C-alpha cells in the first residue's frame, strides 16, 4: 500500500512487483551493461534491505531522545526492522546487532540484558545497524546528538565519508580513499565546551568490503595515510565508514562485550558437551555467519548461556567484538554507506535525503 504513520508495511509490500528504489548512482571517478543487467537480482536484493534502512533509520529519528535506555532504544529499531525487512530466518532479517555507541565509545556496543544505561542530552550516540535480504548486506550508520556543540564534528566526519565515497571506484587504491578521507576529516577544527579541537581519523578503525552473509570480507577500507595499494575490484561491495575523534584518535577494547559471530571460515566442529553443543545450534540455525549479540539469544528463550558462549569463543568457533572506545573525555562519530562497485556505475545504495 503506502507506508504506515509509524511504519508497519514490509518493503516488498510497499513494491509488488519486486523492483525495488535505486540508490543515488554516480560515474566512476554493451557487455558491461549486459554483466551489471545479470546480476539485478542481487543488486535489487540490496536494494530492498537499503529501502528497509532508509525507512527504519527516518523513524529512529523521529523519537529518539535523553532519557530513552539503551535498551529502549535498539528493541524499538529492531521492532521496526524485523517488520519492514519482512524477517524469515536466514532469507531476510537483521544482518548484525544495533550499534548505539556513546561518546568516547565508537562501535560495537549494544546493551546486554540489565544495562542501565540512560541516553543524556550531552551524548553523542552512533547508531549503526544493518538489514539484509538473502545475505545481500546494507551496513549503514549515523550519528546522533542533541547539543548543537558537536555540529561541526558531525559535519567533519559526514564530509569525510562522503569524500572516501567520490573517491572509491573499480581500480582505485584502497590507500589512496584513506588518505583523501584524513586530508578532509583533518581539515575541520571544533571548539567544545572551551576547548578546540583538530578532527582526527580513528587510525586503527576502517571500512571493508562486504560478501554474501559476510559482513567483513576480507578487504579493509583504511581511513587514514599508509594503508595497502590494493584495489577496489568491478562487482565488490564496500562498507565505506568514516569515524573521527576529540581524543588519541585511537580506540582500545573496553566495556562488557555484547557482539559475536560465528568465524566465517570454520567449519563443523562436532561438540558433545550438552550446553556448548545446543547453543551453537542455536546460532547456526538463528545467524549463521551472520553477528548476533547477547539479547538476540535471551529474546529465543535461552538462558545458562554463557559458559557455553565462552566455550565457543575459546575454541575459535565464535569471535567476540568487543565495544572499541577512544580515551576517557573524548568524543567519536560516525558516517556510514554501503556502495555497489557495479559494472555501469557506482550505486550509494544506502544513500537517503538524511545523509
Ligand atoms: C563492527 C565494525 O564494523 C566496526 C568498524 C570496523 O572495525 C574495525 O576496523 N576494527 C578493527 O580494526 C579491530 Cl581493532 C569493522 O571492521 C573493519 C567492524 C566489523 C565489520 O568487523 C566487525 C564485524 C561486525 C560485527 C561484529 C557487527
Ligand atoms: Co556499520
Ligand atoms: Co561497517
Amino acid at each position: 500500500k503506502v507506508q504506515t504513520d509509524p511504519p508497519s508495511v514490509p518493503i516488498c509490500d510497499l513494491y509488488p512487483n519486486g523492483v525495488f528504489p535505486k540508490g543515488q548512482e554516480c560515474e566512476y571517478p554493451e557487455e558491461k551493461k549486459a554483466l551489471d543487467q545479470a546480476s539485478e537480482e542481487i543488486w535489487n536484493d540490496f536494494r530492498e534491505a537499503a529501502e528497509a534502512h532508509r525507512q527504519v533509520r527516518k523513524y529512529v529519528m523521529s523519537w529518539i531522545k535523553p532519557g530513552m535506555t539503551m535498551i529502549e532504544i535498539c528493541e524499538k529499531l529492531e521492532d521496526c526492522s524485523r517488520k519492514l525487512i519482512k524477517e524469515n530466518g536466514l532469507n531476510a532479517g537483521l544482518a548484525f546487532p544495533t550499534g548505539c555507541s556513546l561518546n568516547n565509545c565508537a562501535a560495537h556496543y549494544t546493551p546486554n540484558a540489565g544495562d542501565t544505561t540512560v541516553l543524556q542530552y550531552d551524548d553523542i550516540c552512533k547508531i549503526d545497524f544493518g538489514t539484509h535480504i538473502s545475505g545481500r548486506i546494507i551496513d549503514c550508520a549515523f550519528t546522533v546528538t542533541f547539543n548543537p556543540k558537536y555540529d561541526t564534528l558531525l559535519k567533519a566526519v559526514k564530509d569525510a565519508t562522503n569524500t572516501g565515497i567520490k573517491c572509491a571506484g573499480i581500480d582505485v587504491r584502497l590507500c589512496d580513499v584513506g588518505e583523501a578521507i584524513q586530508e578532509v576529516m583533518e581539515s575541520y577544527e571544533v571548539e567544545i565546551d572551551g576547548k578546540t579541537y583538530q578532527v582526527k581519523p580513528i587510525r586503527n578503525l576502517n571500512g571493508h568490503s562486504i560478501g554474501q552473509y559476510r559482513i567483513h570480507a576480507g578487504k579493509t577500507v583504511p581511513i587514514v595515510k599508509g594503508g595497502e595499494a590494493t584495489r577496489m575490484e568491478e562487482g565488490e561491495v564496500y562498507a565505506i565508514e568514516t569515524f573521527g575523534s576529540t581524543g588519541k584518535g585511537v580506540v582500545h577494547d573496553d566495556m562488557e562485550c555484547s557482539h559475536y559471530m560465528k568465524n566465517f571460515d570454520v567449519g563443523h566442529v562436532p561438540i558433545r558437551l550438552p550446553r556448548t553443543k545446543h547453543l551453537l545450534n542455536v546460532i547456526n540455525e538463528n545467524f549463521g555467519t551472520l553477528a548476533f549479540c547477547r539479547r538476540w539469544l535471551d529474546r529465543l528463550g535461552e538462558s545458562k548461556y554463557l559458559m557455553a558462549l565462552k566455550n565457543l569463543c575459546d575454541l575459535g568457533i565464535v569471535d567476540p567484538y568487543p565495544p572499541l572506545c577512544d580515551i576517557k573525555g573524548s568524543y567519536t562519530a560516525q558516517f556510514e554507506h554501503t556502495i555497489l562497485l557495479r559494472p555501469t556505475c557506482k550505486e550509494v545504495v544506502s544513500r537517503g535525503d538524511d545523509y
